[PDB]
């Protein structure tokens, strides 16, 4: 394992617009408390699903808890880091591209993916590192597939603070306009509340609200496990 | 009423792809069995965010009792009727742009609703036609309450196939690959049974299947309102 | 013609959320300077085309020379109208749902496009009201098709404020990133200058930038006409 | 070289739709005349914002001459193709995500490009196949400057037809119904001759074309660089 021990010296020839800066793995890590998530590859499924707009989101929260850098490391270019960062929005996390897969090596995570026509890339991983040395690791079983169980965001944040209370999940079925949609949605966000809304509109239909909740109409929030209700039985509870 | 009366010599100007494409009222209805619903207009209240809907959902069974196609039709143009099906997104349905209320005039369905600033409009009713020819229709009261009493997909379908039973509500929220999500599907199809998907790559993610089903896993699966579990659990109910 | 009489007398029955509003043709009009342009229908090409677009983007110059108020006017009712204005991105313009054609009518300017499925709608023609007084008229002329080529809010600037000189057409042919692209862009900006750009993209391939400049490479730059060249060209003129 | 041998037996891992598809080698090659040429990486500087252009530019050349397919090979996984034909969009060729680089070192064109940060890609170069068999290889030159002083389209359309000369470029500005535009086309159509066409309705608006021709109305045609006017001045032209 390479809990305990430093992180591979690499330097990672990125792009910046025009022009070509060197990244060095001391200067990322030296000094400096970062969190790191290793994905298999650029514009794809599970990875750009949760793995990455989860840690853009709770990136706030893991600053106010000391952590410096949160970084995503894939064995892909820049050229391609690059227009992926930019197809997400994800602006609170640094893209780092071991295009060599140097890092990834180095940090004996190096794994082949032939059969996906990927070469060799990233097995999925991630981890904390305080001044270079790797302090926590968290390493998705070796199952076949796309496993995904392990290096999420949450499993993180229960690690470096578990004092912070775990958030409950947050689904919300509503249909576009829906006067008393918006007022279950703003209700979260003045509540301070994160949540998932499948719309009516692309994601979903009424079969599934139906079928999950029973009730005929929107909207329909479940919090958490638990089945909330209407607008009006979100406010009650 | 116009039952057993011809329906309609129409010819519609509409937009297929970025040209003009006519579809006559012959093209529609000859040797054909289809099913018609008007409505007042688009993008109005639908009144029944499930009116449209519905009919969108039970077109496969429409299909398999001998509906050849369930058209919408609304006083309005393709323009905005085709901006509106792409918001609607109901696949299983033609609408049809009577823009001249022309067709809806001829069903002597057509209504003013300067009330509302709509001009004329359609009046809301169902109908079923078979090879042209008016064989039922379901025109609405004008009672307040539900504006769709009998002009609804349901009526319908109990007198088309008034021995079928709608199967309860299936949902199952799955991932790409995982072949746990396959097996509990599979299972469904042989079953007949319908089942909507809320995929993992789009549809949605994670929180939604802990949130609603409280569980960490694809698939999960909900009959009725019901949770059933995962391709495991989902056997165990089909025993 | 319309030009010296007052408006008809219209309430608009519109849409406001999920609310009702009757917006009356006083309310509009009286006291006021406004322009109006009348459309034949809501979600089209020629209309969302520029006929809107410009008007939207002018409408700050308009308000500097007085208009108070710039309306759009369609035959069509509010849900339909709103759908559309959602979809348009035109914050400085009012969307006036003329449903029954009411309105239109009282204009003379309703008419009937059944050829289209359209029912009877409005003529596209532009106009300055003082008033409730209709002070000029720019009705498009009676040419098959879809005609414009008098209802613009150029000529309806040039006829507001002669004094405020014409600026020349822009448009530019830029590839994605293009580093000489934005040299020329936001010089543009700079200078305070509206364009229409063109990219490489979706809207064209290389060949018409060969085929029209003749240059082999972007950003090329046409002002009014004439041909500009490179972003090295745009600066010398 | 690999000229009069066997391409490599390579199936590439491809995502048709949302779904997985094995493109085979065989299935590519096979009893078909195809052009190749591949390229370093997806998304890189493409060092020619013509070299992929200009192969789809004169795909409609190749395929009058015998071609059946042209296909671009990088060593790039079908995400990362995929998400790049949809940027690049050129139609008329298809994308090879020879991901493994198996294909690329099959060829003997495999290179390390470590100094990049691309690991191992492929070399610049482009062939002819038929039926499986390289005919023709044309391997970029290790010289500074240009990047594709060889593996062009050009060059090998000249190759494959050397009697070939290629029409000037011809760009013309159009909106929709317009029948003067339709005239000026057919003209064209009646001409062996191909144009791009930018639409008033998307592609752009009257602003372009009042900056780019100096005149008001449409179609306005471009021929080689030359301003030609519209409907009636292309005929003038063309007599």
């Amino acid at each position: 394992s390479m809990e305990g021990k430093k992180v591979p010296q690499v330097t990672f020839r990125t792009r910046q617009g025009d022009k070509w800066v060197d990244v060095t793995t001391s200067e990322l890590f030296d000094n400096k408390t970062v969190i790191v998530f290793s994905l298999p590859g650029a514009f794809t499924p599970t990875c750009s699903s949760s793995h990455l707009p989860r840690y853009n989101e709770l990136a706030p929260v893991f600053k106010k808890y000391g952590v410096d850098d949160i970084l995503v490391v894939s064995v892909n270019d820049t050229f391609v880091m690059n227009a992926w960062k930019e197809d997400e929005k994800s602006e609170n996390i640094s893209f780092i591209p071991d295009g060599n897969g140097e890092f990834t090596e180095g940090m004996g995570m190096l794994v082949g993916k032939e059969d996906l026509g990927f070469g060799k890339r990233s097995w999925r991983y991630s981890m904390l590192v305080k001044n270079g040395v790797v302090e926590k690791m968290f390493i998705e079983p070796n199952e076949p597939g796309d496993p995904f169980k392990v290096s999420d965001a949450d499993t993180m944040l229960k690690y470096l603070a578990p004092q912070h209370q775990v958030q409950e999940s947050i689904s919300i079925f509503t249909k576009p306009g829906c006067p008393f949609c918006a007022k279950a949605k703003q209700l979260l966000h003045d509540k301070g509340l994160s949540f998932e809304e499948i719309i009516l509109g692309h994601d979903a239909t009424i079969v599934s609200v139906r079928a999950v909740s029973g009730r005929t109409t929107v909207p329909q929030v479940f919090i958490g496990g638990k089945h909330i209700g209407g607008s009006d039985d979100l406010e009650k509870y």
